[PDB]
């Protein structure tokens, strides 16, 4: 027997397209989403070139509507030059990303009154985003306190981070945040089998106590997504490694495990993979959309899976339990037992939706 | 200029039918529901006969989907005798509610070991909301805990009951509440205008300290819901007045009233008014619905509202700013300046839906 799901929601994936499509493109990386569940993604801006101007925004979304086969937002990004420059083009963005720490990333921002320029000038109302890592997440907030809005804080992987959010949600403050796969189910436990190419992400992986914290905060968890960061295995295995793991076609299927377990509910799952990302995000229904899943197959994770270009994945060898079986977005078969059915360019640009 | 927002959901409503018929009906709260911007309900099991088994849940959905003018989904009632009996319809309903003080309804439970049964018989996949006030608010979720599931607070009208509840929330337990707009826009201050038959409600309207202690908790409160309680002024000024107000009509103008004078956002209106009703309740999207309304247009509450069979109102009086100008219900034209425009049955039974 079946289970059947909404349409899920990724809001922190990594498409490669424009500038990078050898690690991923639009219509390779949104096969990977459908294969993983997923109708829905948020496509961050760290693209070459990247997606911090209107022209940019532009080109991205004909690239998407193009190419993509789920449906999608284009985040943009923040840099040092473009504070004050966005609102004409802010509402059709998934919102606005702000890197405020080293990574796979040119758009780092050098002072914090940058950050606070663009948390003044964005619309209030629409979505600010952060890479924020330990301290950074604690700095962020009074950002946000002192221009008296919300922020959404990406991936976190930390002790340290978990509990910062915590305090800060008990004391009213309008924050939400998401956590990866990768820093649920994997470990510095698991640095020796990667190896130290393989390994590199930002966040790093974090200790056994920083995996049991989140695990133990899941109720301090607004959504799951995957940051997925494709790069081919040449890139990860060679001297100067990107960091970043792919994960759209692993994500759901790691935490139907968990759910298998009853580390967490189904439930749980939904709220983090549907309904928060819609809220906090303004996304729409997608009418007609939803994924059935067995619950009960036993499986073991290969060296790659079969859509995204990065042709590897840090979860080779994991046991799980789940996978997706049908996927039907708006009305038409997608996904069914490892085949993608619709072509690229059937997948449209929920902002521009009624 | 107008603003659009999407069809917003009230979980908490006393539509009377059957056996109520002269305080509301299916048509006249949807009536009300309509016009006060609000697209599905979720309606109240303390009817006569009272929605506590299957044929009483096959009657009211008969006269629902023949009344009801938007669309809804029917709460099944805890009783002393149904604990292990609901589980074949327990998903065709909104949820169990459980009484749990001393109310309008029939359906006081007289033992928490009763309030146990039902947390450990009921579907654990399924809403449960509790009226439950002061310490009652700890004693469910103390049943709660003990059977490992979660549980909604209906109505929170206390500083006592939303620091219990923040409290609960900060130690990661499973709990959401809701918040009536007569505890947020009235105290113990209007009881002199109100007379002591027309002000009563359960819970009791609170100190202004109460009222105080909710706004400045905002972020613990998951939903907005109007407990839409009709009964006559005949009833309602005589020797045994019953409690409760009817509010479908005035929730949302009063709220949009707050926002105008920066007391909350316009997202705050809507987590709490569209996405989490969604979320905590399972409820699915309304296809092409929408609600427009003037944030502009300032007026006064008369002594009574159109709609509502009630005929009275406790917020008479009260000058507001925003009104709902157009509702649109899958498609269709239901409501446009003080007139409605859908009938008698177009409305549907949500929980039916795919
Ligand atoms: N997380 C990573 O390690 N890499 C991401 C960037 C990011 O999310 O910081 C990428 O784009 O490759
Ligand atoms: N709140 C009230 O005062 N009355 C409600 C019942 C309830 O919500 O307890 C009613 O049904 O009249
Ligand atoms: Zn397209
Ligand atoms: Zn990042
Ligand atoms: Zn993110
Ligand atoms: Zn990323
Ligand atoms: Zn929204
Ligand atoms: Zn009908
Ligand atoms: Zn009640
Ligand atoms: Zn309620
Ligand atoms: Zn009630
Ligand atoms: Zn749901």
């Amino acid at each position: 027997k079946l289970v059947r799901l909404p349409g899920l929601i990724d809001v922190h994936v990594h498409l490669r397209e424009p500038g990078g499509t050898h690690k991923e493109d639009f219509a390779s990386g949104t096969a990977a989403a459908l294969a993983g569940g997923i109708t829905m993604v948020c496509a961050m801006p760290n693209t070459r070139p990247p997606i911090i101007d209107a022209p940019a925004l532009a080109l991205a979304q004909k690239l998407a509507e193009a190419g993509a086969r789920c449906d999608f937002a284009l985040f943009l990004g923040a840099s040092s030059e473009n504070a004050g420059t966005l609102g004409t083009v802010a509402g059709s963005a998934a919102g606005l990303k702000l890197y405020l720490n080293e990574t796979f990333s040119e758009l780092r921002l050098d002072s914090v009154v940058q950050w606070m320029e663009h948390f003044e000038t964005w619309p209030s109302h629409l979505p600010i985003v952060a890479h924020a890592e330990q301290q950074t997440v604690a700095a962020v907030l009074m950002v946000a306190q002192l221009t008296q809005r919300s922020v959404h804080i990406c991936h976190v992987a930390r002790k340290e981070e978990i509990l910062l959010i915590k305090a800060a949600k008990a004391r009213g403050l309008p924050v939400t945040c998401e956590v990866a796969p990768h820093h649920l189910f994997l470990s510095h436990d698991d640095l020796e089998r990667l190896g130290p190419g393989k390994g590199e992400v930002r966040p790093e992986l974090g200790s056994r106590q920083d995996v049991e914290a989140l695990w133990e905060n899941m109720a301090v968890i607004d959504c799951f997504a995957s940051d997925h960061a494709p790069h081919t295995l040449e890139e990860k295995c060679g001297s100067r490694p990107p960091p970043g793991f792919p994960g759209l076609e692993t994500m759901l299927p790691l935490l139907l495990t968990a759910v298998s377990e009853g580390r967490l509910s189904l439930d749980d799952l939904l709220q983090r993979l549907h309904h928060n990302p819609r809220r906090i995000f303004h996304l729409p229904p997608q009418e007609d959309t939803y994924v059935e899943v067995d619950l009960e197959h036993e499986w073991t994770i290969p060296s790659h899976m079969p859509f995204s270009k990065a042709h590897w994945t840090p979860f080779e060898g994991q046991k799980v339990k789940g996978t997706v079986r049908r996927v039907v977005l708006r009305g038409e078969v997608a996904y069914i037992d490892g085949q993608v059915l619709v072509p690229p360019g059937y997948g449209q640009d929920v902002q521009k939706w009624p």
